[PDB]
């Protein structure tokens, strides 16, 4: 019972990580679509920069929220796993495998953070190319 | 138990986000109202004024919706984190309606902020129409 509770919580975080990744990539794709149609129109200078900055700012706002959400859930998972162990009889085999689960989830989180920030940096580089046209 | 403390701490966590979001939204609109006065003083061509006015209003609306979506994303995370806490210690059967009253309290604090955002944006759109008319 104690180990199936740990694996189930480990399986749930991976599902949250995968869905967060698809939402982030979906947000980037829809931002690139708005940026291409911005180059196609190109009005006055004051209108191009204001829209471009708003596009980027909205993107960063949403991505930070998803990333914060992942860190909130991981926090709840770490503290819950420790509650499961402290209520269970002191078993050093469990008190040595849980850190392996904890470390595995923490690395998967920072791995996804790196992906989200690299897509965003490449998005900001595209927008800088659009702003310098105007 | 201490589980009740972990729930209340996560409730105050959302209060800090709603507070920072509100002051951020107000900051966005004040800068927008400064761009309207800058545009009014400039007295550019009519075509350039209407195009810039539409870009400003869409920009403010774009950033406000993103902040609201960011708050709904945090609300989902805190509700999920509460589920994980309840099922870990014992069961959510004990605090089934207490957590629901906490959730429904956070959802209502979110609606109050969405109200202030709609009111501030509608007030900004009136200042933009007056610039469109005085030009």
């Amino acid at each position: 019972e104690v180990r199936e509770k740990l694996k189930r919580m480990e399986k749930k975080f991976d599902d949250s990580l995968e869905k967060a990744e698809r939402k982030i990539r979906e947000i980037i794709k829809e931002a690139e679509k708005k940026l291409k149609t911005l180059k196609k129109r190109n009005g006055p200078y004051e209108a191009v920069v204001t829209t471009l900055r708003a596009i980027l700012k909205a993107v960063e706002t949403k991505i930070r929220a998803i990333i914060k959400a992942l860190k909130t859930e991981l926090d709840a998972l770490i503290k819950a796993m420790e509650t499961i162990l402290k209520a269970h009889d002191k078993n050093d085999e469990l008190k040595k495998e849980v850190e392996d689960i904890i470390k595995k989830m923490r690395d998967k989180l920072t791995k996804l953070i790196r992906k989200a920030k690299e897509l965003l940096d490449r998005l900001k580089k595209k927008a800088k190319k659009v702003q310098d046209e105007t």
